[PDB]
């Protein structure tokens, strides 16, 4: 799957340096795919699998949504496990609620992938995203 912002359309979450942003005309497009698998703290939930790099996944440290090879702690898999909700800006989009803190959503700031608390309306739509098959 790949994952488009609904704020900046044409921007795709993605990899750079083992790092998540969002970026036009991603290159390697590979970079923007990932393998949707059951979440690794919670299976109703989801985990993203990179497709370039099989056993990492995406995961937040320090707040910061990185990416990172499997490791076997309950740390990691809480860290990289996100329920899928309704899109904060939007119903018919989706967003991405942390695991191990609830309050805190994946959302991009100044182009980098974080999860932080959503407040207001511009929080709320850097937080929204439109899940694409491909
Ligand atoms: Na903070």
């Amino acid at each position: 799957m790949k994952f488009e912002s609904s704020n900046y359309r044409g921007y795709y979450i993605r990899v750079k340096s083992f790092s998540g942003r969002i970026d036009p005309y991603v290159n390697p497009v590979e970079d923007s795919m990932f393998k949707i698998v059951p979440g690794l703290a919670d299976p109703s939930c989801i985990s993203f699998e990179s497709k370039t790099y099989p056993g990492y996944y995406l995961k937040h440290e320090n707040f910061r949504v990185i990416l990172k090879k499997y490791e076997d702690t309950d740390l990691f898999r809480e860290d990289a496990t996100f329920r899928v909700v309704p899109g904060w800006a939007d119903e018919n989009m989706i967003s991405f609620q942390s695991y191990n803190y609830p309050y805190r959503y994946i959302r991009h700031r100044d182009f980098e992938l974080y999860i932080e608390n959503i407040k207001t309306d511009l929080d709320r739509k850097d937080a929204t995203f439109i899940g694409i098959k491909v």
